[PDB]
């Protein structure tokens, strides 16, 4: 799969691995 953070959820085929951070704000790391 690929882990990558966005800012927001993501798709369903994708896992979430942990929040990321970037800018300061927290992101959603997911995993397709």
């Amino acid at each position: 799969a690929t882990c990558y953070c966005r800012t927001g959820r993501c798709a369903t085929r994708e896992s979430l691995s942990g929040v990321c951070e970037i800018s300061g704000r927290l992101y959603r790391l997911c995993c397709r």
